[PDB]
């Protein structure tokens, strides 16, 4: 099948709304929705055979005197995950850190009972630097573990 991706848009940004509604166990607001158009390449959905069915969503942060990159959302509907879409995601962004050079890591949160992602990750080069209590607010464990790879 095809897969590729593509742009967040004002015009798909309600498909993107519904996948993440979808996929996580939280919900994100309008600001989010807002801010993600504000991010260019570090937020696309993938597609597969013209449908979307995944989403990347990231962010630059600038925290602890570094230049980060945030990755806040990053997932597949149930029935297209292990096709590689996941992985189609993840290198897209890790390309661009690559093109610009002038990030000093990438991270993110996981919950700790989600251990599938965080193996997905760990193939990557991210490691569990911290375990934040308390986290999630709603969604029980509410423990998450920062995992993070250093550029
Ligand atoms: C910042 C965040 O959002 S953290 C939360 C991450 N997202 C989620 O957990 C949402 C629900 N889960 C998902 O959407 C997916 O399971 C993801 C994003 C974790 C992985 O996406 P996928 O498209 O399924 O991953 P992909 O097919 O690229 O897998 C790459 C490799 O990871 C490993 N892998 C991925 N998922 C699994 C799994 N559940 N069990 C075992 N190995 C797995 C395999 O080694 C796989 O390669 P292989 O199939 O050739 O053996
Ligand atoms: C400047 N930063 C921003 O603009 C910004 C926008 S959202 C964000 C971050 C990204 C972070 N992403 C993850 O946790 C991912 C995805 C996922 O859903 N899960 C389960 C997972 O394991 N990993 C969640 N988030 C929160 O702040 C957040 C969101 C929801 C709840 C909650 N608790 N109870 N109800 N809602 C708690 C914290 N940051």
């Amino acid at each position: 099948s095809r897969i590729e991706l593509g742009d967040v848009t004002p015009h798909n940004i309600k498909q993107l709304k519904r996948l993440n509604q979808v996929i996580f166990p939280v919900s994100y607001n309008d600001k989010f929705y807002k801010d993600v158009l504000e991010v260019g390449e570090l937020a696309k959905l993938a597609y597969f055979n013209d449908i979307a069915v995944g989403a990347v969503c990231c962010r630059v942060d600038h925290s602890q005197n570094q230049k980060r990159l945030y990755i806040m959302t990053l997932g597949c509907l149930a029935p297209y995950r292990r096709l590689g879409i996941g992985t189609k995601m993840l290198n897209h962004v890790l390309n661009i850190c690559e093109k610009d050079g002038t990030f000093d890591n990438i991270y993110l949160h996981v919950q700790i009972s989600n251990e599938s992602a965080i193996d997905f990750y760990r193939k990557f080069g991210f490691e569990i630097i911290e375990t934040k209590k308390n986290y999630y607010k709603r969604i029980e464990p509410a423990d998450a573990h920062v995992l993070q790879k250093n550029l």
